[PDB]
């Protein structure tokens, strides 16, 4: 039984004193069964009186896990004396255990390395299981290796170590130089099956059975409804999505939705009082906002969570509840009862985006305690990644101005180590590394110096995104003396620390930016994310919505939410077109066009049936400057064409009711220009590629353009 396997490991993690191991399995095991006198005693070990107080009282996967897709971009990994440690992180769900599991490497040793003595580790979470020697036939030879790695180790989160230590020379060796090396091929990779449980009907773990942060993939839970959902439902399952994509993040979102259909994997279930699913007629009805979750009426290991009210405003009022907290999920059934309003939000608030109106510390930024240090002969690169709201605008005046705090070892000569700093991979600024010894000395043979540094950045264009960087080149002399008589130098390793006391401050920006600008749309989710809980936004969608028009919103509005720190709880879902006349917020409409913005000449593309058209600009450049140009962006040529061909698009424009207020609406012409449509808005690497003010989605791919009138939205005062 698995519960076995559970039991060994909590043993194993005992016996190993590992803290980490032991939780996550007595996690594991009240998971999937809490009743059992073993698992309560097991807890008690783990206030301590409850524990003795009870007690007296499938499916598997098999999955390819290559070096190409969870290893650094270049996949191949190059492992030398400067560097010799490479990891591989690989996550496991809390609902899976993996049985059997196998490492498979594909490596080629430097013909120099003396054989025997080099030899390559692996380390999985240290636990050093087995030792790979180079023997005199592999010297500069591809070979191929396999290893099995044991279950009993493997928890939720944990990566495999590949240690490489070797040498060339007994006596008067180079540290760092290129003569050894061991490259790693990006064949390699890992070789494991999961395997499912049925786990308890418990909600008091909400969502691990629907999403686990262990899984570090695409979130991919579906929706189903009783088919044609009406306004409230549509506001209450894209609440649902914000909040569910707020919740997983850069893991990636997807909702397909069904219709009177049972799906096939954890889903939620949207069920009013009336117009009941077909599988879930005989429900007793309900008074209150109840959810409930229930198993799958075929097989007990697909997990559903339902959603009852009497009307579709216990519906909304339910997933209100859920979006913010204070429910206290417990067994089943739970109720909500009335949830209190949300306080207004200032804009941009984003809990991922890096304030802007005060200085904002490096601790803050750093999301583990080990992203700030570096250790080793040369010491890694620090690299501090921050969002950044995508209307930053500088008018002539000093950009990003941040003091720093460091701290570095002693380099061995007196002028040479500098400390880089770069942003977007661009250099920056170079600081040298003070010194009190002269070179001429060092062969005749205990603190940490500290720095200071203020720096400023023109910074004239940042992003949605941009990560730092702060390289230590250190300069590592090579032996040297008499050539009869050599000295060499013990390599000593040096830390490099930047403190938490460092600052970054983006007071002197201003919130300025040309449009119409999709990409920051597709980055950021502008404009519908300056308010954090979308309390600017109408979605115009359309009556009666089919399948794709639902999946289509709902993955807007999960984007939208997952680039944003926060759910869209106050989000506005319209039927139609004559309502937004007369007011003032950013429209976005799915699936269609309304008759009266469809004629103001603004639009530069319209996918209507078979017929479309687009506005040819005059000239496009492939690297626009940081001013756009008027005359470039004119419209030229209009051509139509009509053909059988599967399309989709997203433009934007002006609002025709406000000159600040931002119109995006995403259109499609076919089911399969549907699914084109959810395809690329669902990926982050494929909606990485739209600019400008139209995007088309073919086939091909994803080829946009700038073309319209430019209209300024935000303050910028005098100049």
């Amino acid at each position: 039984t698995a519960q076995q396997q559970l039991l060994e490991q909590v043993r194993l993690g005992e016996a190993t004193h590992r803290e980490d191991l032991v939780q996550q399995s007595l996690y594991r095991l009240e998971l999937i069964d809490p009743n059992n006198p073993d698992v309560v005693a097991a807890r008690f070990r783990s206030g301590a009186q409850k524990q003795l107080d009870r007690l007296s009282q499938g499916p598997s996967r098999d999955v390819k896990l290559t070096f190409a897709q969870i290893a650094p971009p270049p996949g191949s990994m190059v492992l030398r004396g400067i560097n010799p440690n490479g990891s591989i992180e690989f996550g496991m769900r809390s609902d899976e255990v993996v049985t059997k599991a196998m490492l498979n490497l594909e490596y080629t040793p430097s013909p120099s390395l003396l054989p025997v003595q080099s030899q390559l580790k692996v380390y999985l979470n240290d636990e050093l299981m087995g030792v790979l020697p180079v023997t005199k036939e592999q010297l500069g030879k591809k070979t191929l290796a396999q290893m099995p790695i044991n279950p009993l180790f493997i928890s939720d989160f944990n990566r495999v170590r590949l240690e490489f230590v070797g040498h060339y020379q007994d006596v008067c060796e180079k540290p760092a130089s290129t003569t050894l090396w061991l490259d790693v091929g990006r064949s390699s990779g890992l070789d494991l099956t999961y395997q499912t449980l049925n786990v308890k009907n418990d909600l008091s773990h909400f969502p691990v059975p629907f999403f686990d942060p262990s899984d570090n993939r695409t979130n991919t839970l579906p929706m189903v409804f009783a088919g044609a959902p009406d306004v409230g439902l549509q506001q209450a399952s894209a609440i649902v999505a914000s909040w569910f994509g707020s919740r997983s993040g850069w893991r990636g979102q997807n909702f397909p939705v069904l219709y009177n259909q049972l799906p096939d994997r954890n889903a939620i279930v949207f069920a009013t009082n009336d117009k009941r699913p077909d599988f879930l007629r005989d429900h007793p009805a309900v008074k209150a906002p109840v959810i409930e979750m229930i198993n799958h009426p075929q097989n007990p290991y697909v997990k559903l969570l339902v959603v009852f009210g009497r009307d579709d405003k216990d519906l909304l009022q339910a997933a209100k509840g859920i979006a913010q907290g204070n429910i206290l999920f417990r067994g089943e059934s739970v109720v909500v009862n009335e949830v209190k309003p949300l306080l207004p939000r200032k804009p941009y608030d984003a809990p991922n985006w890096v304030r802007t109106d005060r200085p904002v510390t490096f601790g803050e930024l750093k999301t583990y305690e080990e992203q700030l240090q570096s250790s080793g002969l040369e010491p890694a690169a620090i690299n501090v990644s921050l969002n950044l709201p995508p209307d930053l605008y500088l008018m002539r005046s000093t950009g990003i101005d941040m003091d720093i705090n460091y701290r570095y070892t002693m380099p061995p000569v007196k002028d040479s180590s500098r400390m880089d700093i770069s942003l977007n991979n661009q250099f920056l600024q170079s600081f040298n590394l003070s010194s009190k010894q002269e070179a001429n000395r060092l062969l005749l043979r205990q603190g940490l110096l500290d720095g200071k540094t203020d720096v400023s950045i023109p910074a004239l264009k940042l992003g949605a995104t941009n990560q730092l960087r702060f390289d230590f080149e250190y300069m590592n002399p090579m032996p040297g003396g008499s050539v009869d008589n050599c000295i060499t130098f013990q390599p000593v390793q040096n830390h490099v620390v930047i403190g938490d006391d460092s600052t970054i401050d983006f007071s002197k920006y201003y919130h300025f930016i040309p449009m119409p600008d999709l990409r920051a749309f597709a980055n950021a989710g502008f404009p519908f994310s300056r308010m954090a809980d979308l309390s600017q936004t109408i979605t115009v969608m359309p009556k009666a919505p089919n399948e794709a028009q639902m999946e289509t919103l709902l993955n807007t509005v999960g984007f939208i939410g997952a680039q944003t720190g926060f759910p869209a709880i106050n989000l506005t879902v319209t039927d139609d077109g004559s309502t937004i006349q007369g007011k003032d917020a950013d429209i976005m409409i799915i699936g269609g066009i309304p008759d009266k913005l469809k004629d103001d000449k603004q639009i530069d593309l319209l996918v209507q049936a078979t017929e479309s058209w687009v506005k040819t600009p005059m000239r496009q450049t492939p690297f626009p400057g940081i001013v756009p140009d008027e005359s470039d962006r004119a419209a030229e040529t209009r051509s139509t064409l009509t053909s059988s061909g599967a399309m989709a698009a997203v433009i934007g424009f002006q609002s025709p009711y406000n000159d600040q207020r931002s119109v995006i609406a995403l259109l499609a012409d076919s089911p399969r220009g549907y699914e084109m449509l959810n395809d690329a808005v669902n990926d982050s690497g494929k909606r990485a590629t739209m600019f400008g003010s139209v995007a088309v989605i073919r086939e091909s791919g994803i080829n946009s353009l700038r073309v319209g009138d430019v209209y300024y939205v935000g303050h910028l005062p005098w100049f």
